[PDB]
């Protein structure tokens, strides 16, 4: 029965409770779409949960303080109509502010599943082999591999060639993700990126050890290997 | 030595040094995308596939700005990996089951966004109550969205009407993208009729009333016109 906090004086990545009667709370979170309130509601030994708190960040935290506060088991939760809290790499980027690029297949292949962020289409990288300088980078798209989109950096002036999760590094004797991956064409893209590249001397994987170009050859044996 | 992931405290990240304006970026993520590129352009910097996650990218660019000292200013990504976590992907990785009613799964359907698992039966005309809990959920009908819910505590007399409320202090309509400017004071007059018990009414922003709130809102939506 006392203040109320205010949203705007709550640190990012905190969360207030407010007890309104017995077995039910309000939660309050920073608003950086402008939703701050939420509700706590008792559920015979477990909790109701009514609109969480916006983001991941404050979500987790809210877990954190009712546990702490309350220390009852939030077992469902209300969703009362939508609305997009979603926050990514990208996101944190774009308020840096950095502007960030992508293919236009990325961009397209984000869509399906989730955008609606301000990007910058790179051009020039829609057909398998094609190359096109950003800044001081070469940008190549060798086809499809562990996605359908993914690019190949090069940095010239270094020769380190950076293949993200379309290059395994030599510790990773077996295919991983591979959902989204095109088996068939992994190998044949991977040729591609040998020939384009062979003055490279720094190959670095998407996960795990850099090495040379023998990376290359790595990962197209592992993912061949992945047949029947 | 290069940094095995796995050995990098969470919530760190780290800054291999390969050549004159090379950097490799390392983040641990043993539960996944653990290197990237920095590559200096002129006297700014060019980054490649951002750490995972908006924790990892901003300590990334923390550590960024300690070690060179320069300005990111572009960055590339060379494919699309959903790293984008919102609070109902939270709960459901801590265990806790998301309900929606259809049209509000529906509305998450078309953006592709993380739609709650089960759906919320018997909530799809105007004046529809349903019991869910310890709770009462109502669908007033259009107001700040198409699907926006009421949710009423009858052990106490809570209201709860999301943004479809303001508070007393908010003399001005806010995000109303998605709003039935026209609908919204009638679905408040369904809520007044059907809970004129209420004590407490919650505002989806600021502080907490009693039925006046209802009355409140309704006067803004309507200046706006
Ligand atoms: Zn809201
Ligand atoms: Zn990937």
């Amino acid at each position: 029965s006392r203040e109320y906090p205010t949203a705007s004086e709550i640190p990012d990545g905190e969360v207030r409770l407010y007890q309104i009667a017995d077995g039910v709370w309000s939660h309050i979170a920073a608003q950086p779409a402008y939703p701050s309130n939420g509700l706590i509601v008792r559920d015979g030994d477990e909790l109701l949960l009514i609109d969480t708190a916006w983001g991941a960040k404050n979500t987790a935290a809210l877990l954190a303080e009712i546990e702490k506060q309350i220390g009852l088991p939030v077992t469902r939760a209300v969703s009362t109509h939508f609305h997009d809290d979603r926050v990514g790499g990208v996101d944190v980027l774009r308020a840096a502010g950095v502007a960030t690029y992508a293919s236009p297949s990325t961009r397209r292949l984000a869509k399906v599943e989730g955008t609606e962020i301000p990007t910058h289409s790179l051009e020039g990288l829609s057909s398998s082999g094609d190359a096109v300088r950003f800044g001081p980078v070469e940008l190549f798209y060798p086809g499809a591999a562990h996605s359908p989109d993914n690019l190949i950096v090069y940095v010239p002036s270094a020769r380190v060639l950076y293949g993200g999760c379309a290059i395994y590094e030599l510790s990773r004797t077996s295919a991983g993700n591979v959902a989204a991956a095109d088996l068939a064409e992994w190998p044949t893209s991977i040729e591609r990126i040998q020939q384009h590249y062979p003055e490279a001397q720094f190959v670095i994987p998407g996960h795990g050890l850099p090495g040379g170009l023998d990376l290359l050859k790595h990962t197209s044996d592992v993912v061949k290997a992945h047949t029947n």
